[PDB]
């Protein structure tokens, strides 16, 4: 009963554009919305985010996250490993590649979500969330080598899955970092389960 | 090591603006980024709230209360946690309880409130507080919950059992064209992984 009539380009950059979307409201009245989109989608979705479960025997299971400066935020964020999917790449392949590049870890796909929206009131951006296990006992993961691409600068922070929310709160409290909403949502549900 | 040097307006809408951000990289080299921001943030500790609403009812499994809405940036229907922007002067907790009531009819009780978390930090400065709220579904105030949609709001309520959340979302996305929100999907994933 609601649907897009048209979009008016407001401003296009190299990586992001602003549109004015005209849409039919469910009363039959026509309305406008200021919407953001990337210019980079070609693609099941814009990006992948990797939930990476690091499994070492006789250790707590950890979730591997990354810390980076994020120029939109003017600060450092803690996030799942993630990046945009290349033209021609499957989400799974993007997932394993971004993981290795951002963490050095070599991972196995467990499951892959449908495209899920990042901030649907504002943008059209979507990602596939990709759950990956990391056999931390395997020789290839002994000395994980992060491969930063041009201008990427990423730190690895592995936290125990069993205390995840508490540990993220501590980092925020002590280190003035911003935790990602999806990382937080996952850390919350780990506590809320049962 | 990395900090913002300058922020230059590119295009300012009524709701959304695009900036050219200049930052210092960790090799000491200057770089730029195209950054999205809202025009609506003043002294609020974040732009918005999202509510994790746990519906509780004697001899019922706990449900997670979700909402389905047309999202003009997505050109489609999305399933999300109840959410809205924080009014000027409003606390995140007040915003959460208000938005929960407006979008679902339910009167909740605050359980916990996250720090400001980042929505899509490689793209925007948008932040929310994630507020967990319990709903006493045995109270008569929550018997026949009536959504109070604002001007241009038209929200459908969808309550799903916590203990089957991921499969029930999968089953909804197999029945019609519609996107599940990344924070919801992340939360439903963690409920499986725990
Ligand atoms: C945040 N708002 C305004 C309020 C009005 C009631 O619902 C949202 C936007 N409105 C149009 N285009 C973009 C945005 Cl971000
Ligand atoms: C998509 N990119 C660059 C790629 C290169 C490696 O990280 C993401 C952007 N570059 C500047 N401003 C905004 C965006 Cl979104
Ligand atoms: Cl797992
Ligand atoms: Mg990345
Ligand atoms: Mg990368
Ligand atoms: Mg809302
Ligand atoms: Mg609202």
């Amino acid at each position: 009963k609601q649907y897009i009539i048209s979009e008016e380009l407001i401003s296009e950059g190299k990586w992001v554009k602003l549109e004015k979307t005209t849409y039919m409201d469910p009363t039959g009245k026509t309305r406008t919305w200021e919407s953001v989109k990337r210019t980079t989608r070609k693609q099941t979705a814009d990006g992948v985010a990797v939930i990476p479960v690091l499994q070492r025997t006789l250790h707590y299971e950890c979730i591997v996250l990354v810390k980076q400066f994020r120029p939109p935020m003017g600060g450092y964020c803690i996030e799942f490993p993630a990046g945009l999917i290349d033209d021609g790449e499957t989400p799974e392949a993007a997932a394993l590649r971004e993981l290795e590049e951002e963490t050095g870890y070599k991972g196995d796909i467990a499951e892959c979500s449908p495209a899920v929206c990042m901030d649907p009131g504002l943008s059209n951006c979507t990602i596939h969330i990709v759950t990956v296990t990391i056999n931390g006992d395997d020789a290839e993961n002994a000395r994980p080598k992060p491969k930063p691409g041009d201008g990427e600068f990423v730190e690895v922070i592995s936290l125990p899955k069993n205390d995840l929310l508490q540990r993220l709160d501590a980092l925020v409290a002590e280190e003035h970092l911003t935790v990602d909403a999806r990382v937080y949502s996952y850390a919350l549900a780990l506590k809320h389960a049962n």
